[PDB]
């Protein structure tokens, strides 16, 4: 098609897309249609002459939509990794119209500036800023896995140089066999992968009663290891774990890392975004000690998933993406974005209220942000039974996890469209299915 | 923002983009901006309250446009890794709204579209799976990835096979001896696949027309089997990166078969043109192939992230890519697509015959489809000069290569809206600068 066909069909498409997102409340969260349904609804060969736009869209409603998930609804109470905000979509259109530094000076420079915005919003130390400070800095990464790996390699290179300076005798290989890294029991898969790929031993630290790393468990691990002739060099402290919103106590853990020459990497998961709100900055106290800090802004800052933001204390140790950051930051403002997290935290606590009022259910971890870790009091069996009925019903979606050896229902309020109405109706449904599940238990 | 706001601003973006595409001749393809220009133009921190869309789009024109490479320009006469068509743009809007990366319609629309495109290319039924056939097609992220998935597939096959015969043989001992091959003109992607796959890669010498022939291949194989190595993988290229030459698939196919070597046919650029009867013959021999791959996003107007690959045996073997195809096929129709291809071939021939009409220039390689390999008669040095004026004048832009020892100017016609008139203006500009380059030679 030409340009002015596009102005029309494009505007038409903005309309279709808007509608979708407005009435998404109605759609069923899971497709209620089976593998195999599609082949016979569509011609066996491609059309020779062009079909109408009119006819294609109808086909998307009638043929494609039923077979689609609809992760963008308020009733999908799990993190939806590939969601996108409206400003992200606007950018995404322009980002595709355009299509190294030399190739695109705007792409690169905007990266450097947007990281600064992000840095200031979170109120990270000044040292972390790319504002020409000549020290520290920040860069975008594809995955939080990449970041964890970069910090690790950097930490590894660093300890090797230090240890070989002390004793010129030792071999690089000799040192590597002895290197240990640490993370909390609730550390993300992306840490295991980092150490696997980086060629060092990874050990979990026992977390406390609230699933946080508390030093005493850290110090012990260090004593056990230093004396078996191993060498701690690197550690990930998690802020906002993926199992529950658990925060590793940075104030206890950092001072140890400094003393023991351990490199402190802070994996702020998705939670990091919350530090643009003052109520949460105390969870970040201790960042002073950390050598690197990583988080994914996507979940709470509405930016693109493609982006994992990461800073370092010293720059020397170490897709058109900043455009979407720019749009989203500019179209919500800090206060808008704050308003946003703040709304979800409140809906999360509204849900929590509901769970405390039903004596059949217990809450497992302190609710800090959007996620609520809750379960039915009893055996794991009972609860596995329940999550099955919730999914079977295809009305809402929840994902579980284990905590120690306990099966836990995660209720996650992340979606853009969520209101308390939805939480209200969601609770009740869960409530009704528990009733049904509970009868069964007695048989 | 909210839905009703997306409506207003989604449609404003739709215009902005059409405007950009209509005025794209005005733009200078390559940005000429001084390092560090962006920062003084963007505020030090994020805004607290939202900015205006007017102010945000104004900034795109002023701040972002000058720092971008306008790939879609008709005057950018090299291959453009992103082929953005309007109906591609429309599906992105939709994929955007139904976040994808589980749903019956991802997998099925994929299979169906792969039989559509397979039928269009007149592939052997063995590669299509609609008559219950065991073969079929999957869409990959890039040819680089598709080639690696094929290599690894072969490596597994061959390892399972030799170990079926000899249970005392270890994966380790077999890998040492594994050889794969491709044309001395084959795309780097192959090199990277052997490295990750950890096998030896060897280049087969091409002939007078930069084709891989039977003679040279079989020479290679005997040399390597006699050394006690193991051929397992073989890449044949249809449409080389260098001069668009075609490996002789009919010659090489049968050799791979009786030598029990996995045959992967890579057609990344030129595969699309096999939807035209005129060109389908170059693909004869696929029958012998084990896996066939090419990139439609290159020349079939699908947006960039989309590489298509069929295999004879699926058991040998992220984004919702099949929707972008479905849009593009339905909105162009087969006749519309074939038209798009034949346009580019034609302009390619228009250019070729302007270069012949001039006694100062030679054609280097047979001009098969859409790329022209030309040269000013005399020394490489005269020709390095000429490219250095073109690339300097900033009007149009060309990427050279070497053909054996000859320095060659490539001229790719590949962009949604190159027309006859662009070609001539371009050729006029080449001749001006050449008569200049020839004046220098006299001095
Ligand atoms: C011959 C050949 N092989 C492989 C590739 C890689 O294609 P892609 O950019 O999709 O990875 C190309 C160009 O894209 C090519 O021309
Ligand atoms: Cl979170
Ligand atoms: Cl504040």
């Amino acid at each position: 098609m030409n340009a002015s066909e596009f102005r029309r069909r494009g505007k038409e498409m903005v309309d279709y897309v808007a509608n979708y997102m407005e009435g998404i409340e109605g759609r069923q969260v899971y497709p209620d249609v089976e593998p195999g349904y599609l082949r016979p609804l569509i011609p066996a060969a491609a059309p020779q002459e062009p079909d109408t736009f009119e006819d294609i869209i109808n086909d998307v409603e009638k043929i494609i939509m039923p077979g689609v998930t609809h992760w963008h609804s308020p009733y999908f109470f799990a993190y939806f990794p590939t969601a996108s905000s409206y400003p992200a979509m606007l950018a995404d259109m322009l980002c595709g119209a355009i299509g190294s530094w030399a190739a695109s000076p705007a792409c690169t420079e905007l990266e450097t500036v947007m990281m600064d915005w992000l840095g200031k919003m979170l109120e990270l130390p000044k040292a972390f800023l790319n504002e020409k400070a000549g020290e520290g800095g920040g860069v975008i990464q594809g995955s939080a896995s990449e970041a964890t790996l970069v910090a690790l390699l950097a930490a590894r290179t660093k300890v090797i140089h230090r240890l070989q300076a002390a004793s010129p005798e030792l071999t690089q290989a000799a040192i590597m066999e002895k290197l240990v890294a640490y993370s909390s029991d609730q550390a993300h898969s992306s840490v295991e992968r980092a150490g696997l790929i980086g060629g060092v031993k990874l050990k979990a630290i026992p977390s406390d009663g609230n699933f946080a790393m508390r030093a005493s468990a850290l110090q012990e691990a260090l004593e056990r290891d230093k004396a078996a002739g191993l060498i701690p060099f690197f550690m990930v402290a998690t802020l906002g774990t993926t199992t529950c919103c658990s925060f590793d106590n940075l104030l206890e853990v950092g001072p140890i890392c400094n003393k023991e020459d351990i490199w402190l990497h802070v994996d702020a998961a998705y939670a990091g975004s919350a530090f643009i709100c003052p109520e949460f900055r105390h969870l970040l106290n201790g960042v002073e000690f950390a050598d690197s800090f990583n988080f994914n802004p996507h979940k709470w800052l509405l930016v693109n998933f493609d982006c994992s933001a990461m800073w370092v204390k010293k720059r020397t140790d170490l897709r058109f993406r900043s455009l979407k950051m720019w749009f989203v930051f500019r179209m919500y403002g800090v206060k808008g974005l704050q308003a946003y997290i703040r709304k979800h935290v409140q809906l999360s606590h509204e849900f929590e209220s509901l769970v405390r009022q039903d004596p059949r259910f217990e809450i497992c971890v302190e609710v800090i942000l959007g996620l609520v870790c809750f379960r039915l009091k009893g055996s794991n069996k009972v609860n596995e039974a329940l999550l099955q009925r919730i999914n079977s019903a295809k009305k809402i979606h929840l994902v579980p996890c284990h905590l120690r050896d306990k099966f836990v229902l995660r209720f996650a309020i992340c979606s853009r469209t969520v209101e308390s109405a939805h939480v209200q109706r969601a609770w009740e449904h869960i409530k009704e299915l528990a009733a049904d599940v509970l009868r069964a238990e007695r048989e």
